[PDB]
């Protein structure tokens, strides 16, 4: 009944092929699809070029997912494609602030849809804690925790420990998907300050990568930071520490989670290397008891999710403000370099 | 032997003191104050050498001259009064962990001390525990190399103090931040061998304290909500000079599952550790986090109030230097006293 | 106001929860005492102030004695009926755990209360446990919704209690089904608060209490099996008249792994939740179930022998109701009287 809707992918190499044609073929259904194997491994149409403007082919294209590094998001994206499709941009709404900002006015004009690839948002302990947040049943959250460390998983095979191409270490490459959950979750993103502090101490440390997870590096050329932490005020008193890390010597290597503080009750939820199973654990009075209450893909999700939106015209969940909001608190911490706190 | 006068007979003069005196028997003997006299008495009665004092006045114990050694066991506000010419006019001083809720009436405590070649302690026991030592020993052999990242734990679900006046502003100067945050903060500073502040941030919590529902859970019991004039809960974030940065959580009561107190993480070079302590921890734990021969390992083990004392006891004895230095607890006192003036929502630099 | 008592029966309950609860509300009680060892009661009308006992060989003077206000009841369960109607002749009971082996001998003991114009209730102290009480008010919110499948868990796989007179008919009327299967019982009715029987199946076993190696094991030394007078274990299948069913096991002796007793299990169409306590459990467990957000959970916790005591003498004080009222305790009596009555190899309706 409803037309496939036409989709474009701007670039081809992990998340692109670790996620969004599956996704899309997991849901064919829905989309049309029109670095060499992806026209013909899912796709007919355009071809498998090694280029950007070799898109911007078949321009019957009604959206576009743009899964280039980060610094490519501002131009592959905006007025590149505002010039008139929706865009699906890649996890890290981009690298920098300023650029941020110059898409959701790319977007903002070209009133078509725009959302970011935070999946990590449809898992389903996330959204279990989004709706208790939701439903108020933890109250005011005024305290909350966004974990992305890693004890030592420095990212050994792509994009990420390039400077240029991605604008940073840990902090935006894992930091982005754990303060998303939190201040989805609290509901809160009127920012006050940003304290943060940048360490480079195990990247470029000889025996640095020994024991890495995915295997060594070279510390000669490692030029992000090995780990990072925040401290943010938000303008209602509500505070949410950060710490983020590819390599620190600290015990439990726990990302894409969070902790939240209410009035009311608790919450947290555990992922990463040293977890096999997610978890989330809600803590409460009950009946003056103090009490726990624990447990007893995502991929797919997200991206159906974002096609139903525009064919049937409703909001995609993660929200392009979110993820500017995500971008400029994670910007403020590296500024934190001036030693000073970033006043928003 | 040395003699002792003990000022306030509340919990601490019970749980620790007396105990720890007592072991400690070969160096001391006591002569006791507390304006409800009748607990000075009960302990003279338990703990008294022989004739001893129970005065309710403590301007009075410190005139009785055969007392040469006092021990501070008040609310954190008299701290300073008591042990200023107070104490250091009449003798060597062992005031409480907490020092001062006030950076400037801690200052005047150091310039009364010094001012009156006498020797002077905290109490900050929790450091003479093994594990504590543990990492202690390995920090100052460098073995976690360099510690640029480090966090204090003084938090607890809901263990609010309902025995005494921990709650009381006028009297504790504070509440959670100065009452557990001490511990696990100056444990970070004495490991990491770091108390040169730059800048402290902060963030002071009123939530659970005065919620009628709040007092539910609480170990220790029930409280009233509307007596609470102290803060449930502090975070704070500390950069230091170096470049080291430690993070501190505070709590009597927070919505969080792990009540792991007077612990520190910490993030070094070469490794990193852990200490595990708290209502939530049945058995003290220390893991070390290090990479041996391309593999990623950690190593686990496989009281106090007694040591502390007696280590005390023996520098006064001895001529010598007590573990707890006052410039560590001046220094911690400030820190905690520049996270509640993030009260001004600034960070306060040093 | 400190109110009198009298206690028939000073040895077992008496020595291990009255007398020592009682002691704990002191300040609302004093003692003026009984057995039928002319000496049992004095090792207690001795360290129980009863300043004048009347510390008597039998319970029929103890009962003229007019200084006596409320008699306790802890005499083996046959003499429950009769120590019991003689005392409503003037007095407060509180009879012991299994009120009466018998319906009638149990209905009997609740007319006699209603002619006293006094108060009565019953031991059933399990009601008092923090968690017990949990999730009795989570029930009475409806937080479960509507209970329709419980579990009686009164089970003990070799804990025969070899010290009194339990093993004797005469003297208990009954063995694990009215000894323990009672506080299962009573706590799974009270949290469902439903008490309207419709059908009791059940069935009674003759097994290991006369086998001639049952006693090995037992958690509280051999006994005789030749002695051994009633049944080792007992099932049920309570069915009420709201369509409910309720499931009950209770055992001294059963060759089943999981020793749990005064517990409860309750399917709700909201949640659901259980009680883990007994042998199997060195601390006590509640576990509540519910779908969350479209995930299972769990819900977990991260003493009442006085709590009982208490309530029951504040209870005679301000003319308010015991918390455990007799209505209860019969229906309990009756669902018991009612598994054993399928000797019958039939279903008692009701
Ligand atoms: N979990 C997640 O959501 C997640 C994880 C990994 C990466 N990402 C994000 O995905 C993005 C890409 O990471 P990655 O590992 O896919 O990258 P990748 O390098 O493996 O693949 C991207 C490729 O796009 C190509 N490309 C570069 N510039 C282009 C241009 N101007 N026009 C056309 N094609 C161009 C290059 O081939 C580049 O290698 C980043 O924004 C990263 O943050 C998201
Ligand atoms: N781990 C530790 O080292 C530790 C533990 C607990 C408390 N403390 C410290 O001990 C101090 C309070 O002691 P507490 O916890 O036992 O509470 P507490 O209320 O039981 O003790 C205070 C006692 O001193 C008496 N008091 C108050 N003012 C007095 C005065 N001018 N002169 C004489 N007596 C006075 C009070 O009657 C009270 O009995 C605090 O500074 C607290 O921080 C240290
Ligand atoms: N947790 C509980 O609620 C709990 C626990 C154990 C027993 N009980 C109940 O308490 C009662 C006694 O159990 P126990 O363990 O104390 O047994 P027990 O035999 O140790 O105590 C009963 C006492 O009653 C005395 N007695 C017997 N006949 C008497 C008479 N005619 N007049 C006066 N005294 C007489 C006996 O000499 C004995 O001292 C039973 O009904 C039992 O089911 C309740
Ligand atoms: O899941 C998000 C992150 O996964 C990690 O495996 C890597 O650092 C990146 O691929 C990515 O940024
Ligand atoms: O607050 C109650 C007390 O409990 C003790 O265990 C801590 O060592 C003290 O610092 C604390 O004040
Ligand atoms: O069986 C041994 C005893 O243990 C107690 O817990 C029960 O309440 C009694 O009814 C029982 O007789």
């Amino acid at each position: 009944g409803m037309s496939k809707l036409k989709i474009g992918i701007i670039g081809c190499g992990g998340i692109a092929n670790q996620k969004h044609f599956p996704a899309l073929k997991n849901n064919a259904d829905l989309n049309e699809i029109v670095a060499e194997k992806a026209a013909a491994e899912f796709g007919e149409g355009a071809q498998v070029t090694a280029d950007y403007k070799e898109l911007l082919a078949n321009p019957e294209v009604e959206v576009v997912h743009v899964c280039t590094p980060n610094v490519s998001h501002s131009e592959i994206t905006i007025a590149a494609f505002e010039a008139g499709k929706h865009v699906y941009c890649e996890k890290p709404m981009s690298h920098s602030t300023e650029e941020a900002e110059k898409m959701v006015e790319a977007w903002k004009k070209s009133g078509k849809q725009f959302t970011i690839g935070y999946q990590n948002r449809f898992r389903e302990e996330v959204m279990n804690l989004k709706k208790s947040c939701d439903k108020g049943e933890l109250g005011e959250i005024y305290y909350g925790k966004a974990h992305a460390v890693r004890r030592r998983a420095v990212p050994t095979w792509g994009v990420f420990m390039d400077k240029e191409a991605q604008g940073g270490g840990p902090l935006i490459d894992i930091g982005t998907h754990a303060l998303d959950i939190t201040l989805w979750c609290m509901n809160n993103y009127d920012v006050d300050s940003v304290t943060g502090s940048v360490f480079y101490k195990l990247g470029q440390k000889e025996n640095g990568p020994e024991g890495n997870l995915f295997g060594p590096w070279d510390p000669k050329t490692f030029e992000v930071e090995d780990s990072a932490v925040g401290f943010v005020k938000m303008k209602n008193g509500a505070t949410i520490g950060l710490e983020a890390s590819w390599a620190i010597n600290m015990l439990d290597s726990r990302e894409a989670s969070t902790t939240l503080c209410g009035t009311e009750a608790g919450a947290e939820i555990h992922s990463g290397m040293s977890y096999p199973k997610n978890e989330l654990i809600y803590n409460r009075a009950r009946n003056n008891q103090l009490m726990e209450e624990t447990l007893s893909e995502e991929g797919t999700v997200d991206n159906r999710q974002w096609l139903e939106a525009i064919q049937n015209g409703t909001e995609p969940l993660v929200k392009p403000e979110e993820a500017l909001a995500v971008t400029k608190i994670l910007d403020a911490i590296y500024k934190s370099a001036k030693t000073n706190t970033i006043k928003f």
